């Protein structure tokens, strides 16, 4: 009965609120006019049916009570309409040149054949008689959304809005894009309110390049322009030089542009997730945007006809949640592109429930293990932004190619590898160096098991040098060279051949320098292979069941033992961990029957992202695609399949 | 006005009927537990009336932050008791006792009867178990109201796994992160978090099997660390100070390298801060480093949130400056990582005000909001934080897939026991450098080693010249691991050996000293060698410097004119030893190529003309993209580091030979 508080009003800031949308029944009208029949077997590259499917997949999934799938003013208690009207033109010429807009103003009064001319002249464009308000209304809607965004009239806004804008360059467009929507929006919110709107991040992953949006703020500092697109400089549309990684901005805008390109289609989730969490979040702190305008486009998802990717809806909903986090609910998610109607619905169904306020779902594939163009793509981007920004300086030992002539005095980098190998394989497994003299190689490099003569079953392993893993430090620059580990990739099959007590011969090959294919290493592999079989092994009478095991390089010397010598009177099946190296096919020389025998009992293992697989001959002879990348990965991993295969080939 | 004006003069037929919508997070509201019966049990005071200071475990801290949430309109009840009716935005949790079958799953029975005995012990024995069982307060009423912290720790969670609440909290006293079966400590009566976290899986192993545990109370959750130590189902994360024993608890089990034990390995992740005073920068760094990718790679079914704001911006024991907006952002970004399978539990925060604003921010994130953004976005952590997090995501590739191939780790694998054995196929390359330069300088110039006998390292680490005793003039070239330059194969962390140019820049000073025919101790710093793993090569390299100077160098017959070439961070202990020992009559000079390394803090011990004698005796050269009186003639150079080594090598040897005239 002693009182400390009364009944009082609860005090929050976000979520009593409703999700604003941008949708129109008149945006469907700008369409392509009948010229060819190939356009039917084309995916209708900007089809107008990208809207309503998404507007189906949210309304019939419970998020909108609607009996009509059109406009009734009772929108429930989670969705807002944004009323878009016919806009004016000075907002458009914040970006555009004026006679670009007079070219668009003409199209209200042009006849048909003149648009067939100007679609022959426009760089993959399309027009219609009904394109005048469809040029203006996405831009005026992009302003009318963003005004509700940065004040916080909506808690979040999203635009299921066609046509796209990101190919509408100021002089003359090209790329199906009438006027730029987001660039007009981002100019006019800075120049209507530089009190609320102080800095804008524009991000895009519509996988055609935003050349209509880049040059609008290529000079500007207040827009951090992050773009994500396939480059493919002439082939895929468009390949500008504005899409390239060197475009860090201009003048005051230097560092306020960030291009991310994609060299191949068919990529997945943690490509975008891992790339997103590397670049998008720290500079999305340090840049301090108020609003990030978020540019979707369905040329890039799972099931797209052109992008052909593997990217889940869930990946999109997780980046929806973290850019909900990165802004303060200053969210304008906009849509640009799309070919398919089936990528769009699963992705919109994931993302719009995040923008109601649910967390996104757990990952259907949490293991993309992303494709290595994404891994080596963003590194030079971090180099130029670390030339401009604090948020990747010293976080990756960055600090904001200079000499090539110090080569003649150098720590020779391969001697103590094979000396160290020689000492532990000389004590633990006690390898006789049996030297192949009257040749050229260092001495302790051919290490055999003793009594190799009476040892019938001989396992030979030739390899390169050891693999060298390293740690590079993070505080200042260079590579922490102690924590370089020396991956001796030959130990386990040596332990298998001494587990079964075979004649083990190991040959290391010193590599060739600065060279794509390790060619003189292949030359001395033919010298080794021809010298061993033409000097001592026919003069071993007590011999059967030989297998050759090549790691990495120099397969063509053992190919030269097959196609140039009858070594298969004693040997049975050759093993190659090729991996990333170039294909060494067996040339058909005496016949193609020994190549057919090669095609029946041999093993070659190569990578996923190696030369092929983007079918081949029988003279390659059962080369096996591997998705666990590295020589070390298949040497530890398919130990067991190797010792089942060659003991299938033996007794 | 317009053109189209579509004619729909019809009864437009209904597509989807009257239905309840498919939303599946937040139609319901956050649960809150509160009872006055936790506000009872206290301490017995002896010397003076010690109600001047509130104790860090206190009956009013719950009512403090409960009053902070009473300020913000959430509670209609005037009494501020535990009742259910509050408005429409939260919901209250009831509490039954933890029964002895619910708490004796983990606990010894002696613990339960001992609490039941100190329920009725005498006041002298309340002081005796206060002094005997360390750091646990006692008073003559325990078991009638100690049943309820663990009891609510059970019974809040069954609303979560049923789906009667999105996610919730547990404001609770006493804590539970320093309590074991056989013992306790740390103001803990029972472990409220282990008897929060077992019971959901034991009473329901039909919806939840794997649980992740957050802990950022900067006292390490030590009693619960052993409670799930072999439990492979339960992944655990704790963030805490280490201090080598001195912060509480301060053990070897509060160390970053405890991955787990038995089958529970890879389910235990510790984070040690080597120095406090951290802010939002290191938490939003580390929170996106390890938590998010393995939290997507693992995907638990429930997350227990051990919450402690003893490192908050305003709190005194954790001494740190982490603002409430950081706590709100770490609240906000873990909704996505599970489905929302979250429950906060109160663990730490002993200033009355930092826990108030911090839990005020966590409350108005998880009642449905994003937090306020970070007020310093050019935030810039301590570099040793990122160094220790590099050593965190070092050994992650021996288990986890998300931390290899993206963070350049897939070539190595640390399930290889990293040694010159065969089961290691990974071999340390600083021994290959030193075996190569050992073999190389012995077939070149017959070069010998030292032992570090009585020093905890391996033997072939450090070298010297043959007959250093009659070497009357001694150069000491001090070096860290050298510097190679290649393309960055950034999938694996392996390199291309063909594109890689290693300079042994110190060897040029060695051969230049062979144009002087003078003595050399080739001192090497591998950066800790990673094998004792608790290790800082700074201080142990200073122990080597003590070991050389105070065991060998002064006691030499013709000793004179001693030169000292430290290289970068391997000049830092020369800041120590020259600071700590008087060498000034026998030193002619002391050389540094810093480059882009940091400056090293001057620690003098013998006289204050060390800085001026060292200012005479030093040529120090630093890099140009480095952009950099008592640190002794630090010359920034022009042409680059190895261009300024060929630019300033002549400068250094000309200063040495003009010290020789
Ligand atoms: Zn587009
Ligand atoms: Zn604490």
């Amino acid at each position: 009965r002693q009182v400390i508080v009364p009944v009082c009003m609860p005090k929050i800031h976000y979520s009593p609120l409703k999700t604003g949308l941008c949708y129109d029944v008149r945006m469907r009208y700008h369409a392509k006019i009948f010229t060819s029949y190939f356009e039917y077997i084309d995916p209708h590259p900007e089809d107008p049916r990208r809207i309503y499917r998404i507007y189906k997949i949210l309304a019939e999934n419970g998020l909108i009570n609607d009996p009509t799938l059109s406009g009734v003013d009772d929108l429930g208690d989670l969705m807002l309409k944004i009323p878009v009207r016919a806009a004016t033109s000075e907002e458009i010429l914040e970006v555009h040149t004026k006679e670009h807009l007079e070219f668009i103003e003409s199209t209200e009064k042009m006849s048909r054949e003149e648009l067939l001319k100007e679609t022959e002249k426009g760089d993959s464009v399309y027009f219609n008689n009904d394109s005048y308000a469809s040029a203006r209304l996405p831009c005026g809607g992009a302003i009318e959304a963003c005004k509700a965004v940065v004040e916080g009239r909506v808690k979040n806004s999203l635009a299921v809005v066609r046509p796209p804008g990101h190919h509408a360059e100021p002089q003359a467009a090209g790329g199906f894009c009438l006027f730029s929507n987001v660039a007009v929006a981002a100019k006019n919110i800075l120049k209507n309110y530089p009190e609320s709107v102080r800095r804008i991040m524009i991000l895009d992953w519509d996988i055609h390049h935003g050349n209509g949006t880049q040059k609008s703020f290529y000079q500007d500092d207040q827009v951090l322009y992050v773009s994500l697109h396939r480059f493919e400089m002439g082939k895929y549309y468009p390949g500008t030089i504005q899409g390239q990684y060197d475009q860090t901005g201009e003048g005051k805008g230097e560092g306020f542009n960030c291009n991310i390109t994609w060299p191949v289609g068919g990529v997945g989730d943690a490509e975008y997730m891992w790339a997103f969490e590397q670049v998008v979040m720290p500079m999305g702190r340090e840049f301090k945007p108020d609003l990030v305008i978020i540019s979707s486009g369905f040329d890039a998802a799972d099931g797209d006809t052109i992008g052909q990717c593997h990217v889940t809806p869930s990946c999109y909903g997780h980046m929806t949640h973290m850019l909900k986090s990165l802004a303060r609910g200053n969210l304008c998610v906009v849509l640009e592109g799309g070919y398919n109607l089936d990528a769009i619905a699963r992705s919109a169904l994931s993302v719009a429930k995040v923008l109601i306020g649910e967390p996104p779902d757990e990952l259907p594939d949490p293991l993309s293990d992303p494709k290595p163009e994404v891994i080596e793509m963003i590194d030079k981007v971090i180099r130029l932004q670390s030339k401009y920004w604090n948020c990747f300086r010293r976080r990756h030992a960055n600090s904001g190619p200079i000499n090539d002539s110090i080569i003649s005095k150098n720590f020779p980098l391969q001697k103590a590898i094979r000396q160290q190998q020689q000492h532990y394989l000389s004590d633990e497994f006690n390898f006789v160096t049996l030297p192949l003299v009257s040749m050229d190689l260092p001495d302790n490099t051919v290490l055999c098991t003793p009594n190799i003569s009476e040892s019938n079953t001989i396992i030979i392993v030739v390899h390169d040098t050891s693999d060298i893993w390293a740690k590079r430090n993070v505080i200042s620059g260079t590579i922490d060279l102690s924590s370089s580990v020396i991956i001796d990739n030959s130990l386990d099959f040596i332990k298998w051949g001494l587990d079964r007590k075979y004649g083990i011969i190991d040959v290391n090959i010193p590599l060739t320098l600065f060279e794509p294919d390790n060619y003189s290493g292949m030359i001395t592999s033919q010298e080794v292979l021809i010298y061993l079989w033409d000097n001592y092994i026919k003069y071993f009478p007590s011999v059967a069941k030989i297998a050759f095991i090549g790691i990495g390089d120099s397969y063509s010397g053992i190919v030269h033992l097959l196609g140039h010598r009858d070594t298969r009177a004693v040997t049975k099946t050759v093993i190659n961990f090729l991996g990333d190296k170039q294909l060494k096919p067996l040339v058909p020389l005496v016949d193609e029957t020994l190549s057919e025998w090669y095609f029946k009992n041999s093993l070659i293992f190569s990578n996923n992202s190696h030369q092929c697989w983007k079918k081949p001959r029988k003279k390659f002879g059962r080369v096996l695609r591997c998705d666990t990348d590295g020589l070390n990965n298949i040497i530890e991993e398919r130990f067991e399949e190797a010792t089942d295969f060659i003991l299938d080939s033996f007794e």
